[PDB]
């Protein structure tokens, strides 16, 4: 298959467990579920990793330790000790241009301000990577915007973003074996 490893970004530490900035890992916790698999960490890729048994050829999953900004070298070490190309990777992350539940698809592209989609592209050495953008709404002004994504959303758009990821794990075969249109026009209604 096609798509070798799926990242979820977030900050270590609970007092970052429930905010929105984590709204990546989330998804990969609940990744982990679907495919049976377990997380350990590895010191060595600056992380929690897990192996996932998929017929077609392994994936695995990669929750960075690295918080937000050093992202990237959680990621490049993993594609750099399993011969990884870029455009084999899925990162899923928080998007503010889109309201909680709503969920969108594409490859690389611009990346909204996002400190560790940053780093990523920093370290990878392109932005030709694949994004899973999950929508944690936004405030009024963005001189707010490092406030807002670090603190807890709570009841309503917790719920909501439950029901976005779990509407995001049905895509999964299409997005492996790479149905890009396909995905995208399960996920945009
Ligand atoms: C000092 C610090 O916390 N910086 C930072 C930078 C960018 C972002 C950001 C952009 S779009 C999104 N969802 N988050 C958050 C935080």
């Amino acid at each position: 298959n096609t798509i070798k490893m799926v990242v979820g970004l977030g900050n270590p530490g609970k007092e970052y467990e429930q905010t929105r900035h984590n709204a990546g890992f989330w998804f990969l916790d609940e990744l982990a579920w679907k495919w049976k698999a377990s997380f350990k960490e590895e010191k060595k890729f600056f992380g929690e990793v897990a192996r996932a048994a998929l017929p077609d050829g392994d994936v695995w999953l990669l929750k960075p330790a690295t918080f937000m900004n050093r992202s990237g070298q959680a990621v490049a070490a993993l594609a750099q000790f399993y011969k990884i190309k870029p455009e084999e990777i899925l990162v899923v992350h928080d998007e503010l241009d889109i309201p909680c539940g709503r969920i969108k698809f594409k490859l690389g592209g611009g990346n909204g301000g996002h400190n560790g989609l940053k780093d990523i592209q920093a370290k990878l050495g392109t932005a030709d990577y694949y994004r899973l953008r999950l929508g944690i709404g936004h405030p009024g002004d963005r001189n707010l915007v490092v406030g807002y994504v670090l603190n807890k959303p709570s009841a309503e758009h917790r719920r909501q973003i439950d029901d976005a990821v779990a509407k995001s794990l049905q895509a999964v075969p299409d997005i492996i074996s790479g149905k890009w249109e396909e995905a995208t026009r399960f996920l945009h209604s």
